[PDB]
């Protein structure tokens, strides 16, 4: 495994989105992971639909919150997820209106990464690619973050409240780090991204609830 990885360069990462006034971060996390497998699978970097997930994933709560695992599971038994086009995002949950002809990807199951192991996570990201993760994002530093390797001592590993997307890792001046994609706009953090501390004892709980779809 390399000492550096960034799937932004290789082309596994689409543009940053905004979830708006809805708790759909678990959707944008699931869609990111799915997108990344696509580019590897069928060379195409398409923008999937976080809204199809919001409305149809009955095991979740939609704008109230949910798990990525449920969202991947749904994409399997329902045999498919659309392109943003066939189900654009309106940040309002609504009655399920999935569309066969829309279909732009599918996944056959999901794998969960060993709870709390950042060594397994670095490997999953080096070998598989973009991985869905959860984190504690209540800290005010997180919202006002602007540059550098993020680390705050009040980040609770047991209070996962936001889902995000890990798309690589590397080291900035002696400080190892996870490269994270957020769904809060490009006007947040560093152009929609944040460098989170790595190896520093499960910072914020980044390796506690991580997964990826199988294609
Ligand atoms: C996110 O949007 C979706 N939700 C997911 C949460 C944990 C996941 C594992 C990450 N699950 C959950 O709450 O489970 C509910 C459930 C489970 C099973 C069945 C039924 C229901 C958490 C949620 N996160 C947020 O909404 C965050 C919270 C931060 C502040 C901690 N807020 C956010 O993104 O704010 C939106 C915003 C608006 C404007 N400008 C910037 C940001």
């Amino acid at each position: 495994a390399p000492d550096s990885v960034d799937y932004r360069k290789k082309g596994y990462v689409t543009p940053v989105k905004n979830q708006g006034q809805c708790g759909s971060c678990w959707a944008f996390s699931s869609v990111g992971a799915l997108e990344g497998q696509l580019k590897k699978k069928t060379g195409k970097l398409l923008n999937l639909s976080p809204q199809n997930l919001v409305d149809c994933v009955s095991e979740n709560d939609g704008c109230g919150g949910g798990y990525m695992t449920n969202a991947f599971q749904y994409v399997q038994k329902n045999r498919g997820i659309d392109s943003e086009d066939a189900y654009p995002y309106v940040g309002q949950e609504e009655s399920c209106m999935y569309n066969p002809t829309g279909k732009a990807a599918k996944c056959r199951g999901y794998r969960e990464i060993p709870e709390g192991n950042e060594k397994a996570l670095k490997r999953a990201v080096a070998r598989v690619g973009p991985v869905s993760v959860a984190i504690d994002a209540s800290l005010t530093s997180f919202q006002f973050y602007s540059k550098g390797v993020y680390y705050d001592e009040s980040c609770n590993s047991d209070n996962l409240n936001h889902a995000v997307l890990a798309v690589g890792y590397g080291i900035q001046k002696g400080n190892k780090h996870w490269i994270i994609k957020n769904s809060w706009g490009e006007n947040w953090g560093n152009k929609g991204y944040i460098l989170m501390a790595r190896n520093k004892n499960n910072a914020c709980g980044i390796a506690n609830l991580a997964s990826f779809p199988k294609m």
